[PDB]
């Protein structure tokens, strides 16, 4: 199971892996950890220095990570709702 939406919002992120943000595949976290997007915060800053905007996440996310429909969107409302928490 990708039920890992729960286990990121019950707890603040801090030094918190990629791969720990769902959505964030095993391949995918190793695209994204050699752009410097090595932890969950890093991602967590994109998406704030993007506006929060859905599909510009998405979308950068996607020329990247690489990511698929269901990777690029369970990440981003994994994101939106940790914003929408803390
Ligand atoms: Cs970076
Ligand atoms: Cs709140």
């Amino acid at each position: 199971t990708s039920q890992k939406h729960r286990d990121f919002v019950a707890e603040p992120m801090g030094e918190k892996p990629v791969g720990s943000l769902a959505g964030i595949g095993e391949v995918l976290g190793k695209k994204l950890e050699e752009r410097g997007f090595d932890k969950a915060y890093v991602v967590l800053g994109q998406f704030l220095v993007l506006k929060k905007d859905e599909d510009l996440f998405r979308e950068w996310l996607k020329d990247t990570a690489g990511a698929n429909a269901k990777q690029s969107r369970d990440a981003f409302g994994a994101l939106r709702e940790w914003a929408d928490a803390f």
